[PDB]
Parts: structure tokens; C-alpha cells; sequence
């Protein structure tokens, strides 16, 4: 029997026994919600509110139908924009700019409206990155230095596997300049520092030379740990962020420093989204037990691992606050943790955990949108031993949307969910992602939609690749996947959202931000480069790790985005017309090599995420590039991939047997990458019956088939054909 899951009936559901006790043992007692009154409520919204999400598919699919339809009826013609545009507008596709207005989200913690820094993104279904996450508010830059290629090892300063002070003394110079352009002092370099102290309620720094200075901006320092003549910590402050100077002078690196210190501690990730979307893979109701469960655990604080480090075994678990003592003897306490989101799956699927009284699988989000504000309420009534929200609210991301009617579904969603659990109305806020061309066209109605829960705005902008690709498949052949950053759209898209987002009113209220960083292991060129995002106006860019977030808090440090903000407001607004230029290649004379390397990198990324998504579960994966550089990938990668091969194929840039060559080809070399793994299997040499290949080959060769380019149908399909054979 091939997909098998117990069910038990609740009511007119059918609903997972794993999924059912799950809930009724796990989720709901401290929540002051009644199982009974859960599970009618539920059904009562999946009633509802499933036919409509239907409907919002089956537009999806007449849209594109009608746009496939209009390029295809103009097949060899020159593009005629302002004939297109008229189209668009028509059938209902570009809609009237919303009128004016500002958003009105009330009960918003101040690491998302009220300050500039980091947002780390991490799968939920894995304990170890979620609780590193959590953690990760609070960074230490002397590892993240010594640990990356920030430090070069060049001139004997390898990272071995102790120690190296030639390293280790590169670390500590790169801190100090650091600390003297965030914290200056009055007079000298903090290069020249024997002793921080703390005097008369100011900091006091001693230099080499016998003199004292303080602070250039003495109300930069905050408060200290321990004895004030001899503090353990420092505590600064600095365009809204906070960092320690830990000293401690028996401490290894400390009884090389002239001043005792060990460390500069950095306020890093100040926000956490725990993603339940495109970072994990989660097929059934087993897997969603297990992401529902982290969560559990990250909202009562108990979510803990036993971690094997040094020679023995300890447990990990979420940090608590920070205590201070100010100079005046009063308490000062800082969150310890990063505040969490939870990004629930979009509106396209559907699973078989829950069976409505038809026999027809339940939409994913809106499941998700239960289950995880039902796990909320421990947060929101204090049963919890960390707290996460200060004010109230749950911080929910919804991906994927498709304009305005789409984000009206999720404000009418979550008010369901709130009175299925008795929460106040717009205690459920949405983290909005601008990742879908019909939602950035109308970006202002998206957010006018869901104007009282809206928290941000973020530009998705890989997905939103995916779905420029699928959404002009038929007009022509796209240009190559490392030519898109340069062309007319992509850049109109991210100053749009930007734009939109100030001229809203979300400054002061929620956060404006932009992409992940995705190449783990070149921190060097994070630092030159994502400067950029804060200098872009968005007070928050994504980063994979606690490490690439205590790295990026430096940009903060560098601009301050609200100032910023305030310039940005000024300029012209940028252009529709602009994001509405389809990036078609000019003409496709690439180089036959040219053709091969593009080719050969998009078929080396599909393989080398798939196979571990298919036979291991695994929904993010570090792959190496045809040069060698390991990208960061998860379903939005894969989405521009397997969109550009299907694109290239359907306009005859390459042909079918090409296509099946390079995956062949490039799945040897995945399984090579992946030889020592020893959970790992290969793919070659038996393609037809591996299941991982020939999930690769339907999302190249039937990529013009997904809806709006989606890898989930098939992912989905496959990865439980896996598990179905393997007894998983
Ligand atoms: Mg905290
Ligand atoms: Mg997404």
C-alpha cells in the first residue's frame, strides 16, 4: 500500500493520529484552549476558508494561462510594451495604484520597528540550528574573525587546531579598529588600552602612556559586570546596537592583551525567522510533528540537545537575559535571545495530515497558521520559561503571495485563527514577502491588505527570479542565471520595495529588508559587500548563520539605516515600467562553451540540493558551484534552475538529449562531492530507477508543468515515494 497514514475522525476531519496526539498532548495543555474547542474551530476554518484558497490557485493558473496565451499569439513579433501593459491591466493581473494611507500596526517589539540589525534564517526542523539561532543575539566577533577568511592565513596565521596567536593577534587588531571607529576614545587608539574601567559613571581608559581618556561620546557607555575598578564586561551602545569589551586577564587570549581583554561581544540577530518553508522538507504528518515540536519547544523555552564538545557531553539550551549593573547601582537587562518569527508554508500546498469531510487533502498554510499560533499561546500567557514577544503579538512570515487578493486571504486567515483561540484581533502580524511578480507590481495594495498586521516587508529576490522565468516562459529565452542581477527589473523590483515600504509608513513599525547572504564560507566578501543593504534603506538582510550575523551586525555599525531611510524618501520612486522588462536574451549566439558552463552549473546545483532533499529530508544544503564555491541553496535556487534549463529547452537553446547529458554528467560529480558522507547513496550509474535523478529530471524537463515554477509538487511527491520504499 503505497503513502500510508493512521487517521482517526475528529469531527467531519480525518486528521494524523501522530498529528492528533501531537497536538492534544504537546500543543495544547498550558494553553488554556480545550482540545474539543481547537479541533471544531479548525474545521470550521478549513470549511471555509479551502474553497477559497482553491479559487486563489485556479487564477494563478487562468493568469499565466492568459499571459502563455498573449506570447505565444505574438510569436516572432517585437515586444510591445504598452500593448502588454494594457493586457496586464485587463485581465486583471496589474491593478490601480491603493491610494494613500499608512500602515496601522499597533504591539510591535522594538527589534523589528524600532532597531537596524541582522535576521538569521534557519530550518525549525533542526534543534541544533534553531537553538544556535536563538542564541545568536549575542555573537563573539574574536570566533567569527578567527573563524572565516575576515583573517587571512597568509603569513603564518593558519587556524591549526588550537591557538595561533599570529592569528589571534590579527583578530584582536582588526577588533580594535573596530572599536575605534564605533566606540572612539578622546584621545589615542584603543590599540593602546591598559585598563577599562569605570569612574564617576563614566568609562575610563588607560593608555600605554600613563594617561587616561574616556569616551570621544561618554554616553556611549552603558553599564559593567562585576566590580566596576575591575569589570568583567564593558557595555556599549552604538547606532542603537549594543557590544561588550570583555576582559578577563587569565583568560588565554586575555593574558595577551595589554589590557586584559578576551572578546568583543556583539548584539548580532536581533530577529530569528524559524522557517518552516523552503529551508526544510517536511512531506507528511511525521515530518510536520517534528517542526511543529521545535517550535513548541523555542515557545516554552524548553527546546534543549545534548551536544557532544570537549571530551564529554552537555546540554544546550536557550540563553536567558543579560544583567548589568549601572554605575548608579541600578539594573540594567538586555534580551539574551533573538526574537522570533515563524514562517509558516504559503498558500500552494496541501498535505494529507488532515482529510476534510469531502476526502480532499487540507491546504498547508492554512494548517500551518493554526498549529503554529496555537503553540504561540505559550509565549503570549507566560507559560513559558523564555519569553519571546514583550508586547503581544506572534510574528508570522507568509511567503509566496500573488498580489493583494492573496494578502487579503491571509489577513482573513489569521483573524479566523485568532477567534478559533480567543486572541485579540491582530495579535497574528505578517511578515510579508515581495518574492512574486503580481505582488511586487501591486505592492501597495499587498501591504494596504493586511495594513494593521503588516511587520515587513522583504525582498525575496531568488524566488522572485523563479517567478520572472516561469511567469514569461513563453515570450523567449532568458538571459543566463548570472546575467539577472544586471538587468533592468531586478533593480527597479528592490528600490520599489524600499520605496513603498517608506512612503507606507512601515518606518517605525516594521521592518524594510532585503536578501541572504549565500555563500557560507566567503565571509571576506560578505563584509565588502553587503554593506549594501543597509546603504539600500532596509533595516534588516538576511544571513545563514549566528557567525555571517555577528559579521553583518558590523555594517550596522557603519550606516545608520534610519538616517538613511530619511534620505531615500526623497528620491523618485522607481518605475513599473521598469519592473515590467522581461529579461529576454538579446539574441542567443552564446559560445557553445558558454552554453555548456551554464548549463553544467544549473545541472550541478539542481542535482547536488535534490539528492539530499530526496534521500535524506535535508531542505538546505551547502553545494559547490562549477568554480569550486559552495552556495547556500534551498527551493528558491532550485526554482531559478530548473525555470532557466526549462526556458533554454522550451526556446530550443539546448535539446532534451543536452539536458539529460549534463544531468548525467553532473551527477557523477555530485556523488563524488558527496563520497565521504556515509549516509550518502549515489545516483549514478542507475538513473532510471533513483529516485533523487528523476525528481531532477521532471522539475528540468517538465519545468514549463509546475505552478508559477514551484518545486514542491514534485519534491513532495518524490521525497514520500522515497521514504514509501525505505521505510522512513
Ligand atoms: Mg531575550
Ligand atoms: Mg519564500
Amino acid at each position: 500500500a503505497r503513502f500510508m497514514t493512521e487517521r482517526v475522525q475528529v469531527g467531519g476531519l480525518q486528521v494524523a493520529k501522530v498529528l492528533f496526539d501531537f497536538v492534544n498532548n504537546e500543543a495544547i495543555p498550558g494553553t488554556g484552549v480545550s482540545a474539543d474547542t481547537f479541533w471544531t474551530g479548525a474545521e470550521a476554518v478549513i470549511n471555509d476558508l479551502a474553497p477559497k484558497n482553491k479559487a486563489l490557485l485556479a487564477k494563478r493558473d487562468e493568469l499565466q494561462a492568459k499571459i502563455d496565451g498573449w506570447h505565444q499569439a505574438r510569436a516572432g513579433q517585437a515586444h510591445d510594451a504598452v500593448a502588454y501593459k494594457a493586457f496586464l491591466e485587463e485581465i486583471g493581473y496589474l491593478l490601480p495604484e491603493a491610494e494613500d494611507f499608512q500602515a496601522g500596526t499597533q504591539n510591535v517589539d522594538d527589534e523589528i520597528a524600532r532597531m537596524a540589525g541582522p535576521q538569521l534564517v534557519v530550518p525549525v526542523m533542526n534543534a541544533r540550528f534553531a537553538l544556535n539561532a536563538s542564541n545568536a543575539r549575542w555573537g563573539s566577533l574574536y570566533d567569527a574573525l578567527y573563524g572565516t577568511d575576515v583573517i587571512s592565513e597568509e603569513g603564518g596565521a593558519e587556524k591549526g587546531k588550537g591557538y595561533n596567536k599570529v592569528r589571534g593577534d590579527k583578530v584582536i587588531a582588526f577588533a580594535r579598529a573596530f572599536l575605534d571607529e564605533a566606540a572612539p576614545l578622546e584621545s589615542g587608539s584603543h590599540v593602546d588600552a591598559t585598563s577599562y574601567s569605570v569612574k564617576n559613571g563614566a568609562l575610563v581608559v588607560a593608555l600605554k602612556n600613563g594617561s587616561e581618556t574616556g569616551l570621544k561620546n561618554a554616553g556611549q557607555f552603558l553599564a559593567f559586570q562585576g566590580d566596576a575598578a575591575k569589570p568583567q564586561a564593558v557595555l556599549l551602545k552604538h547606532n542603537g546596537l549594543h557590544f561588550e569589551i570583555q576582559i578577563d586577564p587569565s583568560s588565554p587570549v586575555g593574558q595577551t592583551d595589554a589590557a586584559g581583554v578576551k572578546d568583543v561581544l556583539m548584539e548580532a540577530a536581533l530577529t530569528t525567522i524559524m522557517d518552516c518553508e523552503d529551508s526544510v522538507a517536511a512531506v507528511d504528518a511525521d515530518d510536520k510533528v517534528v517542526i511543529y515540536r521545535n517550535w513548541l519547544g523555542l515557545m516554552k523555552g524548553d527546546l534543549a540537545e545534548e551536544v557532544s564538545k570537549g571530551g564529554s557531553t552537555f546540554t544546550r539550551t536557550m540563553n536567558p537575559d543579560r544583567v548589568y549593573t549601572r554605575a548608579d547601582g541600578s539594573e540594567l537587562t538586555l534580551h539574551g535571545r533573538s526574537l522570533l518569527f515563524v514562517r509558516n508554508v504559503g498558500h500552494l500546498m496541501t498535505n494529507d495530515a488532515i482529510l476534510d469531510k469531502d476526502g480532499n487533502e487540507v491546504p498547508e498554510g492554512i494548517q500551518d497558521g493554526l498549529f503554529t499560533s496555537l503553540i504561540a499561546i505559550h509565549d503570549l500567557n507566560g507559560n513559558t520559561s523564555r519569553k519571546n514577544s514583550r508586547t503581544g503579538s506572534v510574528y508570522i512570515v507568509k511567503p509566496k503571495m500573488h498580489g493583494p487578493e492573496e494578502a487579503a486571504f491571509t489577513n482573513e486567515l489569521f483573524g479566523r485563527v485568532e477567534d478559533v483561540l480567543g486572541l485579540p484581533r491582530n495579535t497574528l502580524k505578517v511578515g510579508i514577502m515581495d518574492e512574486e511578480r503580481r505582488t511586487t507590481v501591486n505592492l501597495k495594495a499587498c501591504i494596504k491588505a493586511a495594513k494593521d498586521r503588516v511587520v515587513f516587508i522583504n525582498t525575496g529576490f531568488l524566488d522572485r527570479t523563479g517567478d520572472e522565468i516561469h511567469t514569461s516562459m513563453e515570450a523567449g529565452a532568458v538571459v543566463r542565471k548570472g546575467a539577472m542581477k544586471s538587468e533592468k527589473w531586478i533593480g527597479a523590483y528592490e528600490n520599489n520595495n524600499v520605496d513603498v515600504g517608506l512612503a507606507t509608513g512601515l518606518q517605525g513599525k516594521a521592518q524594510i529588508g532585503k536578501g541572504m547572504w549565500a555563500m557560507p564560507d566567503l565571509m571576506a566578501a560578505m563584509l565588502e559587500q553587503k554593506i549594501g543593504h543597509p546603504l539600500a534603506g532596509a533595516n534588516t538582510a538576511w544571513v545563514p548563520s549566528p557567525t555571517a550575523a555577528t559579521l553583518h551586525a558590523l555594517h550596522y555599525h557603519k550606516v545608520d539605516v534610519f538616517a538613511r531611510q530619511a534620505e531615500l524618501a526623497k528620491r523618485t520612486p522607481a518605475s513599473v515600467d521598469d519592473i515590467l522588462t522581461i529579461p529576454l536574451a538579446p539574441n542567443t549566439n552564446w559560445t557553445a562553451e558558454e552554453i555548456k558552463n551554464e548549463v553544467d552549473n544549473n545541472a550541478q546545483g539542481i542535482l547536488g540540493y535534490v539528492v539530499r532533499w530526496i534521500d535524506q529530508g535535508v531542505g538546505c544544503s551547502k553545494v559547490p558551484d562549477i568554480n569550486d564555491v559552495g552556495l547556500m541553496e534551498d527551493r528558491a535556487t532550485l526554482r531559478i534552475s530548473s525555470q532557466l534549463l526549462a526556458n533554454w529547452l522550451r526556446h530550443g537553446v539546448i535539446s532534451q538529449e543536452q539536458v539529460v547529458e549534463s544531468l548525467k554528467r553532473m551527477a557523477v560529480v555530485v556523488d563524488r562531492q558527496n563520497a565521504s558522507d556515509p549516509s550518502y547513496r549515489p545516483m549514478a550509474p542507475n538513473f532510471d530507477d533513483n529516485v533523487a535523478f528523476q525528481a531532477a529530471l521532471e522539475l528540468v524537463v517538465e519545468g514549463t508543468r509546475q505552478p508559477n515554477g514551484y518545486t514542491e509538487p514534485v519534491l513532495h511527491r518524490r521525497r514520500r515515494e522515497f521514504k514509501a520504499k525505505n521505510g522512513l
